[PDB]
């Protein structure tokens, strides 16, 4: 069955960086509209970035544009989120995530959640 | 600006029932795809149900099939989640959701989250 396994993340200082990885299995990441959703207590949920299937064109939230870069390595079946110039407000649990309506599976799916933290 | 405002959360004894509501604004819900996500204490996100496509087809997580019902009231512009036969596993913060594509591809939205506790 379909699975998303996140790695990377941790604790860094402001201005630093981290690369999240999301290794998919049971399907091909290039065929799906994939993305990252972050969750902080008090700010609910938010689509930080996505890459939508064929084109490979990309969305970004206004707050992260210029700093964050979503990408894919089809040979490794892995989605990435290069997070540069990190700020204190980026502090959240980041989730690899399919769209509301995936290409094949009837319901959307999620990775396990990866805590990223930015503090001095 | 699109907004999703959830209400109807609270404490409920096992076996009982509870209806989450989600008042949508900035758009109309009859057309767009919507759903409900949840996060049980300490655990990760999980789609609970969604309603999408031309015909308003509904889909359910394996663990909530037969108990939960997603629906739309186009007149009130509100998405619902009727939760019957509640158990301890349903203890979670529930998030309304939608997906709008004004230019070819989905942007995603979420509500604030509402706590439902079963005990």
């Amino acid at each position: 069955e379909v699975q998303l396994l996140e790695s990377g993340g941790g604790l860094v200082q402001p201005g630093g960086s981290l690369r999240l990885s999301c290794a998919a299995s049971g399907f091909r990441i290039s065929d799906e509209d994939m993305g990252w959703v972050r969750q902080a207590p008090g700010k609910g949920l938010e689509w930080v970035s996505s890459i939508y299937g064929p084109s490979g064109s990309t969305y970004y939230a206004d707050s992260v544009k210029g700093r964050f870069t979503i990408s894919r390595d089809n040979s490794k079946n892995t989605l990435y989120l290069q997070m540069n110039s990190l700020r204190a407000e980026d502090t959240a649990v980041y989730y690899c995530a399919s769209a509301l309506e995936p290409l094949s599976e009837p319901l959307g799916f999620w990775g396990q959640g990866t805590l990223v933290t930015v503090s001095s």
